[PDB]
């Protein structure tokens, strides 16, 4: 399980009894120590942590997470309990959270169905079905409707990276073909075109697109995809590019707009720190600090405050 928390580097030969005593000892009683929290779960790996929860279970008897989500609170507790999950249950969990409410958080499903591999999806889908009951894809049809749930459905299909990868030159000037040919026709009865082209081709095939159409009409593939949809299709179709050029600058993007301005967005900057975390989390913050002149962490230092600030800034670690 090495999708949230690393230490610094990987990791090995591990006893989890003493770390799950300290967290016994830091809940025990009257008062709660949380810096031992922070010290232990921040500095351990997602492995390392599902270890400790069964130390800890086998050793006092309760549930590790249920014993977190009660004595904590606030921002400080959804960033421990997120820190607690399996590597796919977690986006599986932030999947079902934004249906399960009032509302539907367009954006999550977005971020997510976008930013990962057909095999983390697969992994997402099944982790899904074994936790709540349904279908994702069928409760992503019930609940989202238009062209955003065409994308997303195809999103689901799986063919990112199922497809041969090596350049078609005389598709890929094709499709900038096409995709120019719009421009000439009224917004609208062209998007089904973008979708096709956007979910089913692979990523280095759509990039050689991109470059062709650039070619032919003057404009960025963002400008098109302007001109020819609106609202949360809009926002769909721009987060498959950003993600298809640069995977590691969309998250660092995704993590600025968190904090960006008034208010904080507290839910997309922890599943973000948390989710990258033993994947690619030192590639944002190099990402993040050429794009925005400071530093994640001093963006953290600000926005944030308690125990919560903390806990973020030693799992985010050395920010130079």
């Amino acid at each position: 399980i090495e999708q949230e928390g690393v230490t610094v580097a990987s990791s090995s030969h591990f006893n989890p009894d003493p770390d799950a005593e300290t967290l016994y000892k830091a809940m025990k009683g009257i008062g709660t120590n949380e810096q031992a929290i922070i010290d232990v779960l921040t500095k351990r790996s997602n492995t390392q942590r599902q270890q400790i929860a069964k130390s800890f279970k086998a050793q006092f008897g309760k549930d590790l997470t249920e014993t977190l989500k009660s004595e904590l609170s606030g921002k400080f507790e959804r960033l421990i309990v997120a820190l607690m999950y399996p590597p796919y249950r977690y986006e599986a969990k932030e999947l079902h959270d934004a249906m399960k409410g009032l509302g539907t958080k367009e954006g999550v499903i977005i971020e997510i169905l976008a930013s990962r591999t057909k095999n983390q999806l697969r992994e997402i889908m099944k982790a899904y079905e074994e936790d709540y009951g349904s279908s994702l894809e069928e409760d992503i049809q019930a609940d989202t409707s238009g062209y955003l749930e065409r994308i997303l459905v195809c999103l689901l299909q799986g063919s990112r990276d199922d497809v041969s990868s090596f350049v078609d030159p005389a598709l890929a000037l094709q499709d900038a073909q096409d995709l120019y040919a719009a421009g000439e026709k009224i917004r609208g009865t062209d998007e089904m075109k973008f979708i096709t082209i956007l979910c089913t081709r692979s990523a280095t095939h759509l990039l050689r697109v991109f470059e062709e159409y650039e070619k032919i009409a003057n404009k960025s593939i963002e400008d098109s995809i302007k001109s020819e949809t609106h609202g949360s299709l809009e926002e769909a179709m721009l987060t498959v590019v950003k993600c298809t050029q640069n995977l590691h600058s969309y998250f660092a993007e995704r993590l600025y707009y968190a904090m960006k301005g008034a208010g904080t967005r507290d839910g997309t900057l922890i599943r973000n720190i948390v989710s990258r975390s033993e994947i690619d989390l030192n590639l944002i913050k190099c990402h993040f600090k050429k794009m925005y002149g400071k530093t994640l962490s001093s963006m953290i230092m600000e926005d944030t405050s308690g125990d919560y600030k903390n806990a973020l800034l030693s799992l985010v670690g050395s920010d130079p």
